């Protein structure tokens, strides 16, 4: 697929997209790339803060679906006109679809001042999309209308960033050892099961459900490892006593100050997720070190109110495969993570009781 390897771009902090044209002729736009949402939405109107926008009047493959959308979020709010048109992605398969558009008209702290993105690729579930679960997500209908197979895998390499989303298949060189396979739980978000945390090697020995209250989701569109509030306070003690060389002041820990140091890791412990496995009983780690946590420092690591978020603070570390064919997620070392000494793992099979109670219901 090396047509499709280093076809994501973006800046740090500020997301990874993937160009994609819409309409006839074809109009180019950066689209983020969201393993979040479900809808393919792009903004449609000379908003200031935009490089470009859709404009819909001069598609002659635009069709209006007489139906508008508003979608809330914990800051940012968009809303916009659903509507359909031919859409392609230069740097994917050789193919032409034609997909549901929410024009965006309107919205608030959502696009980002200075981004090179003006769209929003959502990846996930039709059950989550807006209006409802009637509104064919863009990868449904890519699946559809060609025979490029149901799956996809990104690698988020990480002032610019770049990264692969391999469209339709598995590049074996963005990964180093074997894929290991988590269930997709249920097909809304990417959710997940984490039946155990170590960090450092040292168990929290915490109740499972607690890692996974109330989901635990693979997310693109987030930047930070997300833990649910009684699991962060349990991971940041641990993590600040296996890091009692040096000091930090409390609140830097809640994210609400920086840090720095001097130019030219070991101070710092390695966190390792257990997921639940392919098999009854089985499961297998995924392991990362500062060099994910500790962005450029910034320490990567927030509390949740929707649970356990997967950001790229885990995704950098890894190729991460969405095999929605076969309802599963993989994970691979990635040939591109940042390390010492020490290095990102994917490690199983280990024997893991129970994992099924893990869950939230
Ligand atoms: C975490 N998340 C959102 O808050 C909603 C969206 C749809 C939004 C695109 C993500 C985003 C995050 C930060 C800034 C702008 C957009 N995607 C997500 N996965």
């Amino acid at each position: 697929f090396v047509e499709m390897v280093d076809n994501l771009r973006g800046k740090s902090g500020q997301g990874y997209y993937v160009e994609m044209t819409v309409g006839s002729p074809p109009q180019t736009l950066n689209i983020l790339v969201d393993t979040g949402s479900s809808n393919f939405a792009v903004g449609a109107a000379p908003h200031p803060f935009l490089h470009r926008y859709y404009q819909r009047q001069l598609s002659s493959t635009y069709r209006d679906l007489r139906k508008g959308v508003y979608v809330p979020y914990t800051q940012g709010k968009w809303e916009g006109e659903l509507g359909t048109d031919l859409v392609s992605i230069p740097h994917g398969p050789n193919v032409t679809v034609r997909a549901n558009i929410a024009a965006i008209t309107e919205s608030d702290k959502f696009f980002i001042n200075g981004s090179n993105w003006e769209g929003i690729l959502g990846l996930a579930y039709a059950e989550i999309a807006r209006p409802d679960d009637s509104l064919e997500p863009f990868f449904d209908s890519l699946v559809k209308q060609t025979h490029v197979p149901n799956l996809f895998s990104l690698q988020l390499c990480g002032a610019s960033v770049g990264g692969s989303m391999i469209i339709g298949g598995i590049d074996h060189s963005l990964y180093t050892g074997s894929l290991w396979y988590t269930p997709i739980r249920r097909e809304w978000y990417y959710e997940v099961i984490i039946v155990r945390v170590e960090i450092n090697g040292q168990d929290l020995k915490m109740d499972c459900k607690e890692y996974n209250y109330d989901k635990s989701i693979v997310d693109s569109g987030t930047t930070n490892l997300r833990l649910p509030k009684k699991v962060f306070e349990a991971a940041v003690k641990s993590i600040k006593a296996a890091s009692s060389t040096e000091k930090f002041p409390d609140g830097f820990w809640l994210g609400e100050q920086l840090v720095c140091w001097q130019a030219g890791w070991n101070i710092f412990p390695v966190i390792s997720l257990y997921l639940m496995g392919e098999v009854t009983n089985q499961s297998f780690r995924i392991t990362i070190l500062p060099q994910q946590y500790l962005r450029p420092y910034k320490f990567a690591i927030s509390q949740s109110s929707t649970g356990t978020v997967m950001g790229a603070v885990i995704m950098e570390g890894f190729y991460v495969v969405f095999d929605r064919a076969r309802k599963r997620i993989g994970f691979a070392v990635s040939a591109c993570h940042v390390h010492d000494f020490r290095t990102a793992a994917v490690e199983g099979p280990f024997v893991t009781l129970d994992m099924e109670d893990c869950g939230y219901n």
